[PDB]
């Protein structure tokens, strides 16, 4: 055997758009402005200083109140943040972006080398990606027959033919709730 | 088998919401009043310079006084101190959120790879999230027969089930003071 | 074994206390805003007292953090107008309990405002060791000894074996 | 054993030249205009105040708005961001680098000391220093059999003849979403 | 097997008085006057930055002098200061405590996991407390047999008795130059 | 066999002098402008602030615009700078150092125990000073026919009688490219 | 054996006086000068900004110029220094430690946990000291036959009568250049 | 036999003095000039901001422009860089100490537990200090017949008569460029 490559999967990578859930960090950064973009300073991380979304789909954010994030898109939200801070700043320059990807995860367990949670973020997180983030298989791993969990089905995955003989049509493009579990040989 | 639909699982899981305890640490901003936000400067950490949440259920806020927030939300908090503020303040801006998650805790041991603790915090922790949060499973793991100790009941719970096989109803989401308990096989 | 459904810290000597003065950061911040609050905060002396500025010796020892609160605001009112105060525990110094034998991370672990089982104990060891007597383990409490069944605590929910651990107290998990 | 040179290895890397993805954080310093350059003061990285890549190519930047980037070089977008700039501040001084590499990474596993993403970056990534970054082979790689999955085929890589021998006809230059797999023999 | 209560050992924890030695490093607090408070300024730890006990027992204080402070206690040295500043500033607000107990120390020796000095501090070091610190026994200790040296008289100390029997006469109170050796079985 | 003294090894040395190249991080200070030497502040890293060498080989400096750096010395881009400069700041006192040495690395492998890049800076790399950086050679090194891959030519190099013998004419100087493989004995 | 005392030990420590040695990094300490204080700012350690201690013994400290200190006291340095400010700054108050104990040492080499050189420093180091610090011994140490070389005169010494018996006896105080060194058994 | 001191070990160490090479990092501190001693601010570490000697021997410095200092003292260099900049500053007070010592080192291989070079700097280091420098010997050491090579010369030395036996004849000082391998037993 040799390759199997997909461009199917350059698909759901092409249109890949990240959208904001309960328990996102968001950090918002409003220029000329520190008294809004560091109200507790300069020296705290984003996360221990962002916004954080509520399970009603909202964030506080001062002046403006109570803001819809869950859903939308980080040039979304920014937007509805500019439009509505104008009431009360002349000309808002704001930037969104997320402090603590704390939503959305997928579950990557078994064989690798380090099990657990991988956020689920605004780069794509493939297959690929997430084993060669838990940090590649063990020895023992049954990596002919790795198990995807997505959306009610099981999947068998061959990590052997996806990196021994380059079948990108094993790779997959993990998405919230997913489970990866790659059985012990 | 295949993934099969709890009725239940995802219903708790949207609704999720967090509840105060005593013990936690609750952080709150007020936009524009720096000797609020950070009366000890900006420097240390937000679980160092929080309020503590005391065994009455209260914490001290300045000006304010005792507030109660055991058993609120953080958005009732928020509305909470805000409308009290605004006896001293002109239109307060004012968010909350947690430094410290010390009230709520599950206990997770026996054959994970990494035992003990876990917060129960505004997101959701299922037997899955703290299954791949204590780092997998151990070799040894009786993993078919995993015991679920909540509300004076043991049910008993497949790990293999809901990683090889997919089965979501296998998950349940885990609540203060239960005990999931992985033991030798 | 069955499965069931269902506390005031109080300050003494050598614990580390770290008092709040909104609007006065010469007080809350003497020694500067980057020194953690346990390298900055007043020492509870051994005759159960702290220095505090402007008012002096406060005895502390045996109250709660809302009463000691109180007693620095009542005293500070005399040098500032209407303080707001709040005090919270730098470093749980003064009472602990003692986890060993076959738990996976032995020693102290303070006791805290918040209430300390030996189910957090052990967990908070980090589980029992592959050796361990677990339906056997000892607590010794108040000059009394006492048999704990984990077994039963963990794989069914026995929650009578539970106990509120208490300061002086010792846990010994033995070898079977 | 005797050393070569190599077609592929050595006309494209005089060349090399980084092109900002989707998942970028860009660093855009404004001398003379602190308030542009940290908004959010002087101690975070430059990673947690860095500006991200959006899907649909864009970052945000202050006064002259949305500003395409993807497949660009940062001298260009450096120029781009100077000329628009321009129009509300004088004579700006602007340059732009990445504060982190997200949108693009090959993938380096098998039997190496280190396996994982290793990031496409503004300095060549070859095979040569793939391997050496991943702290070099085991003791049981079939080091003359590597697989080099590039744009959907394999390629059969001798790692004994690159780094014993220097051969450079093994060497390759890695790009975005190459495996190179090390078997085990 | 009913525990046992020590006859003067929490008679010797209610009086438990540390006094400063040669070596140790204090910090003193003068509320109102930084440039006393923190001459090397704010970030170097008080440690860094304390004043050192000489031989003869002295320390430098800024406009007092030398103040004899080895063999008197925090409350006292405080005292001691405050009235000698008393002089150069109107009613001076002190505090006075220890950043780094250097001049009094038990040595923990043998079959503990953990051996080494432990500090004799304003906080009692009992026994109990040492072997906890050193991180318990290993299991090749003879636990019945441990070998306490204070004031040049040996002791036997059982281990086994106080920790799985609660024999609390077991338990000692530590002082300056005891020697707690565990000795193999 | 023989540990001799030296002969133009010494001026390959004494004359040692490192030239920039592509993708370095420079550090430029000037003296009394704190705006251009840390224009995002005095907290991050030289190299995270730092000015990037570009492909085309120029790096961008305020006001002067792109200078060309690749292939000169730090002396001589300091008066490059400099007498820029001086049409903006007069003057004006420059330094100039690398924060960042990304462009030239010989490349390190086989029984040594830390195999990776080492990067060719300003001190000069001899095979022992890779040797010692690399960790040292493991127990089964075949440290009598290290090879030497420079500039195509292969050469077997003797650590042992560097050692064991003290025989420095088997060490040789490092140079961008080079590779160093340490056999299996 | 019993704790029979070591009585020139005993009254050795009393007289205990460091007295400093080229190489040693001094901190002065000026209340109301931080410009003396901390020429550099407020944030280097102290060992990164002190006064080395040249080869002759001298230092130089601004406007007084250059200091003999070698051989000196701490607080024979300090009204040295004192004495030759008052000249340029008005009843100075100052005080002097060392942030860096470089200049004697003694050597704890063989079966000890962790063997290295232990700073000789103004707190008392007996051998003691000295292998606790060493974290102890290991299970194949001749503690009955340990070797002190002081002065050049050798000297046995039973750390097994010393632990086990608490024979201070076989305590001794260490000085510059000590070797001491516990065989094999 | 009778234990001998040694013939020359200190007077080289009475006599010791560090000079000056290419690639060392210099800290010149300018009391009262702080845009002079922390160009860059008072955060990064002396290394990360210090003088680099250049390759010709000189480091720059502003105003005084080139500074010849290799092969000088530091005490000589602060004479040099005093006299120049009191052309431009009323009695400067100036220190100049070492930031990084990077032209100098000595190499320890071998069996001992940590290999690599070791710096040369202001403090001698016999080989009785690059051993424990190295933590020691493992005990697969033929340590009877330790090798140095120094200026050409092999030479023996016995690290088993220095610390069995306490010969302090074995003990040598180590000049840069110097080379001990500690041969296997």
């Amino acid at each position: 055997n040799v390759a199997r490559p997909n461009m199917t999967l350059e698909s759901e990578i092409a249109n890949y758009q990240y959208r904001v859930g309960p328990g996102d960090v968001l950090n918002v950064t409003v220029w000329d402005h520190p008294e809004l973009t560091t109200p507790a300073g300069q020296y705290r991380s984003s996360s221990d200083t962002g916004n954080w979304v509520q399970p009603d789909g909202t964030m506080f954010y001062p002046y403006i109140g109570k803001v819809h994030v869950v859903g939308k898109t980080l040039a979304e939200i920014r937007s509805d943040i500019t439009g509505r801070l104008a009431t009360y700043i002349a000309d808002p320059q704001v930037d969104v972006n997320i402090a603590a990807f704390r939503s959305q995860k997928a579950y990557i367990s078994g064989q690798v080398n380090k099990s657990g949670q991988q956020a689920i973020t605004n780069v794509p997180l493939t297959i690929l990606d997430a084993i060669n983030a838990a940090g590649g298989l063990t020895d023992t791993a049954d990596w002919r027959n790795v198990v995807l969990t997505h959306n009610g089905r099981e999947e068998r995955i061959s990590l052997q033919a996806l990196m021994q003989n380059g079948d990108l049509n094993q790779n997959r493009l993990l998405y919230p709730g997913d489970i990866l579990y790659v059985p012990r040989n």
